């Protein structure tokens, strides 16, 4: 785990890439608000699916006992469908491409229940992600750093350590770009900061979700694997 | 102006705003927290404007600014002065709780616990206060930051992100650990987002924006 170097962190991850997974073929449109919540409800169960798979191979998962890696998920899965999500959603602005087959734009997004106010905030993380013309290589290590640092609150210590070096493997991918070194350190900056939002946005999306067992769920999916 | 200072100046400047550590005037623990908060926050508005870059934004932004971040910026004090003090939140020097007094209140233990595995964190990185000042200006400007405006508090962020690695490196740490150390500092603002809007939560189940704008207003007819 602690064991490859920047360049082989990078590709093992990109190769652990999840799969763009499909809307439900064709329902009827317009949507309603049930609807729209089906198919966006059937999506996100069939990517949790892959992103168990994603998480055993991040450096690190799985040297965590099963209920450890249970606690990451548990807290990570919907900043982590997140992230997926804005960042295939940057060439589609004003719109976010929750599946190829499944693009919405704001005003959609105002069939359910208050999700402008998400929808906005994941508009325009995608925009910044864009702006910062942000790389396939640094969004896959922004993902694991989600993973590994939402639910991190000898174990401690080894998490912290595959945290460091991801950070290395951003600074490296910055530097191997030509970044001067403090262009490097406020680059690493803005991103983490981006997770912030991130973070934002699930907590505001979780509270939005339940106001409309996952344990028992990964642990089942977990130990399946 | 904000973007001309140097490392040791925003330093300086942010050292020189802190607010004053206030005490407990003694729903009573949540009495006693609310006045608190309450006494804290004007202090708050106060240290804002002394945020380099704080200013220069329009009173409407100021206000959006503390609108988002103030129970982070309430929080990540404690934190910080709760550090010495393991097992136990400082709230004020006469108002220190522990696990089970913030039990008294429901729903507030897993923040409490958060809260205290925060400061534990603190501690364990013997966080500095420079590094600690310039973490409260990033937490002021970057949660509510969602067209040479947007820019501006951009590049004030990059100074401080130019302050942080600074400090690190006058303290000797290597390039690696510099990077290390910045980026764990500031996966630690996701944790304090996270408490804050768990603690909102918390706060309306139990039972602004002008508020702050008058008190934002009222300030420049201060003495
Ligand atoms: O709409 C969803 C969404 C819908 C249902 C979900 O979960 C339903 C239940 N399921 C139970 C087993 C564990 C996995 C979740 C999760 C996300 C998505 C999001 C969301 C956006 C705004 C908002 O206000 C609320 C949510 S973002 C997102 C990205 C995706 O790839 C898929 C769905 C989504
Ligand atoms: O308890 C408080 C607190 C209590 C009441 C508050 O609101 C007072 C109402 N007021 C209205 C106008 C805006 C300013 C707040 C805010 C924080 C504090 C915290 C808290 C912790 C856990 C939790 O679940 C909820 C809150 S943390 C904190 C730090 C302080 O310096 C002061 C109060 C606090």
């Amino acid at each position: 785990a602690l064991s490859l170097t920047a360049d082989q962190m990078v590709s093992a991850l990109l190769d652990a890439e999840p799969p763009i997974l499909y809307s439900e073929y064709d329902p009827t449109r317009p949507f309603s608000e049930a609807s729209m919540m089906g198919l966006l409800t059937n999506l996100a169960d069939r990517e949790l699916v892959h992103m168990i798979n994603w998480a055993k191979r991040v450096p690190g998962f799985v040297d965590l006992t099963l209920h450890d890696q249970v606690h990451l998920l548990e807290c990570a899965w919907l900043e982590i469908l997140m992230i997926g999500l804005v960042w295939r959603s940057m060439e589609h602005p004003g719109k976010l491409l929750f599946a190829p087959n499944l693009l919405l734009d704001r005003n959609q997004g105002k069939c359910v229940e208050g999700m402008v106010e998400i929808f906005d905030m994941l508009l325009a993380t995608s925009s910044r992600f864009r702006m910062m013309n942000l790389q396939g290589e640094e969004f896959v290590c922004l993902k694991s750093i989600i993973l590994l640092n939402s639910g991190v609150y000898e174990e401690k210590d080894h998490i912290h350590r595959v945290l460091d070096k991801i950070t290395d493997t951003l600074i490296h991918l910055m530097a191997k770009a030509g970044l001067t070194l403090q262009q490097q350190h406020q680059r690493l900056a803005q991103l983490l900061l981006i997770l912030s939002h991130i973070r934002h946005m699930s907590n505001k999306g979780m509270e939005h979700l339940y106001s409309m067992p996952l344990y028992d769920l990964l642990l089942e999916m977990l130990d399946a694997h």
